[PDB]
């Protein structure tokens, strides 16, 4: 607090305000194409020979 | 105490004097002026739009 000789008025004290933060979320979009070149070939569980 | 041959009168011992201290307090005067400029603006808790 300010020391102020009691013979005088007093001292005016300043203030401070405040702030805000604002954010937009980002966007994510992966995809696969699944044409036959991927469906046909033998997958690991398939028996050798026939499948 | 002084060793004094029992014949003679004995020695005169002295004393010492005290001391003092004195204090005045200081004086403190914070004050604020409250404009409409400070009452009106939105305060953080208030909702958006219709504060």
């Amino acid at each position: 607090a300010p020391f102020v000789a009691p013979n005088v008025q007093g001292r005016v004290i300043k203030e401070s305000g405040y702030n805000t933060k604002t954010f937009k979320p980002a966007y994510v979009k992966p995809k696969h194409v699944i044409d036959p070149n991927m469906i046909i070939p033998r997958q690991p569980g398939e028996a050798l020979g026939t499948g």
